[PDB]
């Protein structure tokens, strides 16, 4: 889990951004090949240890995570300060990449989206929980292949629960939350689930930010009416009427991601096989 500071080359060029640090390009020595990476590094921090730990338990969160949709952890190191170095996915997070490309097309944003209800049914499956999944958390690999990051606020739950109980904290990304999270505070898959329906709207949005010009009481307002974002231009019904499923209010009757998935997957087969005529 620990490297090799003198394997590390990293390049002065800046490719992000965080509250947390930084993300900056550069190459591990592998065995035998150079291997392209991205390196999280830290505002080195006063000594609060906040930020410190965050990137270790985020760390050991990636280090038990084994998907081609899920971003994979190459280890830590610890130098000038703390760096968390992960394999590369090179055209960058979901949401700016469709905001500089307005006409991909619907089916390679199905395709995409699909992807990550894959990554997610296998991270429901191993029972952790993301929190904070959105757009800007999908990186593109390839235009057709999307990979889940930034398990910054990931939970492993405990073997007697099915949800994790947040006990304080700091800004929370209130716009892609379910309602159960900012009532009782409880994060589970469901509650992911209904993040990723908000994902989807972006993803079918080229990008755009959810409930534009809202503040956060505005959208606890408006949910509470019943009341939802409506079809992105051009999205198909099918996955619109998919996205609305994910923000069902009542968590029990709230779709997990193997039905999700599952319902993904067979759409967009439909699309592949109507495409082939
Ligand atoms: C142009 C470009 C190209 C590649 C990446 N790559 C990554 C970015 C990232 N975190 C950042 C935090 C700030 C907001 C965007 C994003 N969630 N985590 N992991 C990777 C990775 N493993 O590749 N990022 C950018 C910005």
């Amino acid at each position: 889990v620990y490297l090799d500071r003198k394997l590390l080359t990293l390049e002065d060029k800046e490719l992000g951004s965080g509250n947390f640090g930084t993300v900056k390009k550069g190459y591990y020595q592998m065995k035998k090949v150079v291997k392209t990476v991205a390196v999280k590094i830290l505002k080195n921090e006063a000594n609060d240890p906040a930020l410190k730990d965050e990137l270790l338990a985020e760390a050991n969160v990636m280090q038990q995570l084994d998907n081609p949709y899920i971003v994979r952890m190459i280890g830590i190191c610890e130098a000038e300060s703390w760096m968390l170095v992960m394999e590369m996915a090179e055209l960058g997070p979901l949401n700016k990449y469709l905001q500089q490309n307005r006409h991909v097309k619907d089916k390679n944003i199905i395709e995409l989206v699909h992807q990550v209800s894959m990554g997610m049914k296998y991270l429901e499956e191993s029972n952790f929980v993301h929190r904070d999944l959105a757009a800007r958390n999908v990186l593109l690999v390839t235009q057709h292949y999307a990979k889940i990051s930034d398990f910054g606020l990931s939970k492993a739950l405990r073997a007697d629960e099915n949800y994790y109980k947040a006990q304080t904290h700091g800004k929370w990304p209130v716009k892609w939350y379910a309602p159960e999270c900012i009532n009782y505070y409880k994060f589970s898959s469901k509650s992911d689930v209904w993040s990723f329906g908000v994902l989807m709207w972006e993803a079918f949005s080229y990008g755009q930010k959810p409930y534009r010009g809202m503040k956060g009481s505005e959208v606890t307002a408006m949910l509470e009416k019943g009341e939802r974002m409506g079809c992105p231009a051009g999205c198909p019904r099918e996955m619109y009427d998919l996205m609305n499923l994910c923000w069902t209010y009542d968590v029990e009757n709230r779709p997990g991601f193997a039905a999700v998935e599952l319902r993904l997957r067979n759409y967009y087969y439909d699309v592949v096989n109507e495409g082939h005529h």
